[PDB]
This record gives structure tokens, C-alpha cells and sequence, in this order.
């Protein structure tokens, strides 16, 4: 995840995983990785997690559009790492 490319990704509904955000992402830029961080004693996801594109301009993009972003019920808070 080279800077300033790399996002953390809060408010994530609980049954989203890496493919997901990664999916989720794409439509701004290359993502080259993507982990939900998850509670290992239940495997239940803990709700944020980590994006990283190839580029910065990508991640900034990202966070424009998707900060605030509704989907379920919660609503997703991005920022840059």
C-alpha cells in the first residue's frame, strides 16, 4: 500500500470481507489489497478495515465519494492512513 494510497474503512457491514471492500473500491482505481479485520475467537468481522490502491489519487477519489457513503444500515467513514 504505497502512501498516500491506503484507507481505513469503518462503519463496514458486520457480513462484508475482503473481496467485498475490494469490489467495493475498484470503481476508483486499482485496489491491490484489501482485509476486513476480524474477531478471531467468533470469526465475526469487527467492522472496519484496510484498502490500499497503486496510487494516492485513487484513495482520494475513493474517500470523496464513499465517506458517508449508506449502505445497510450504517453508514461508512473513510479516511486516509
Amino acid at each position: 500500500g504505497p502512501e498516500g494510497a491506503n484507507l481505513f474503512i469503518y462503519h463496514l457491514p458486520q457480513e462484508f470481507g475482503d473481496q467485498d471492500i475490494l469490489q467495493m473500491f475498484m470503481p476508483f482505481g486499482n485496489v491491490i489489497s484489501a482485509k476486513v479485520f476480524i474477531d478471531k475467537q467468533t470469526n465475526l468481522s469487527k467492522c472496519f478495515g484496510f484498502v490500499s490502491y497503486d496510487n494516492p489519487v485513487s484513495a482520494q477519489a475513493a474517500i470523496q465519494a464513499m465517506n458517508g457513503f449508506q449502505i445497510g444500515m450504517k453508514r461508512l467513514k473513510v479516511q486516509l492512513k
